[PDB]
């Protein structure tokens, strides 16, 4: 359960190549989602 923080944002790791951390920083911040979360990696600066 809680262990999900890790293991998705991983599977968001796996999708924007963040770190486990990185994406946990705004893989969180987004609600821990890909879709919003991948918008912010790629409309993070052009």
């Amino acid at each position: 359960m809680a262990e999900e923080r890790q293991d998705a944002l991983r599977e968001f790791v796996a999708v924007t190549g963040a770190e486990e951390d990185r994406a946990r920083f705004f893989l969180e911040s987004a609600g821990w989602d890909l879709q919003i979360a991948l918008a912010s990696f790629y409309e993070d600066g052009g």
